[PDB]
């Protein structure tokens, strides 16, 4: 059934909430056992979202691997994302480790470092060129090269260096700055536009490692992200674009991590996304 007559269906009825819960109850349980250790307790911002066991991402140290990140891997959309918590002031470092051990180019924030008058993540980057940062803990260097600041996000380029070995990489960070301390954009224009931009950086392409994605609990927003530009990719590469089902696709990213769109309205707000999109991947 075409997305957009599912929509209008949906709208007129006023079922959001109906189909949201729909989900909620058919999404997968995987155990979490790592992230519930005594020993990680400081490494998770909210008890209630963890990664499964299965799919998290492990940091490249005997002492204790364990991140609160995993990896949401597409196989005919041929597209994988690490999606993350907002790193807490004891993660910062373990932040950058993965980054640098996954190979990633880009990294993607989808949320400002206070909202709603309390701190929602930890100032993870350096602001002045020359006030570089160092990670003592896991032995990298991270300075800012350069900032473009635009009405809805602002682009950095980061480099970060692996002080044991004295490689360097360019990272590019893309920082969506305008979403609404209270529910979703009225328009999904400027995320759309957001989205476009990394895809032309190079960040979300199979010569690199995953792109890593993050909001507060990298659930909601996050979710957000990774199923507009999913459904987008099916929408291109199949010959049936009606064919597309975005319920089915959010289950499938749901295998990966729990709690993928936090809200009936960031459902909505993600059909209306892909339905806008779709306008220009058919040809215009
Ligand atoms: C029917 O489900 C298919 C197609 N997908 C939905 C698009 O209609 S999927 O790409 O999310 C996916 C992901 C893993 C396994 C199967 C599927």
């Amino acid at each position: 059934m075409e997305m957009e007559k599912e929509f209008e269906q949906i709208d007129k009825s006023g079922s959001w909430a109906a189909i949201y819960q729909d989900i909620r109850h058919e999404a997968s349980d995987f155990p979490s056992r790592v992230a519930k250790l005594p020993k990680n307790k400081n490494r998770n911002r909210y008890r209630d979202v963890s990664p499964f066991d299965h799919s998290r991402i492990k940091l490249h140290q005997e002492d204790n691997d364990y991140i609160n990140a995993s990896l949401i891997k597409m196989e005919e959309a041929q597209r994988s994302y690490i999606l993350t918590q907002g790193p807490l002031p004891n993660t910062v470092g373990h932040f950058w480790e993965m980054v640098w051990e996954q190979k990633s180019r880009g990294v993607v924030m989808l949320n400002r470092v206070m909202e709603k008058g309390s701190l929602k993540c930890a100032q993870y980057w350096p602001q002045k060129e020359e006030k570089e940062m160092i990670f003592e803990d896991t032995n990298l260097k991270l300075t800012l090269i350069s900032e473009d600041i635009k009405s809805y996000y602002t682009v950095r380029q980061l480099e970060l260096e692996n002080l044991t070995t004295q490689e360097t990489r360019e990272i590019l960070h893309f920082h969506y700055t305008t979403w609404p301390d209270f529910g979703v954009p009225e328009s999904p224009a400027s995320f759309l536009n957001f989205l476009f931009k990394v895809r032309e950086s190079g960040s979300l392409s199979p010569e690199h490692g995953p792109v890593v994605v993050h909001c507060s609990a990298g659930i909601g927003r996050s979710g957000t992200f990774c199923l507009a530009d999913t459904c987008l990719l099916l929408m291109d590469k199949r010959k049936d674009p009606s064919s597309v089902d975005i319920k089915k696709v959010l289950l499938e990213m749901r295998k990966f991590r729990m709690g993928l769109i936090q809200t009936a309205d960031q459902l909505r707000f993600s059909y209306l996304a892909v339905i806008e999109g779709a306008k220009f991947i058919m040809g215009d």
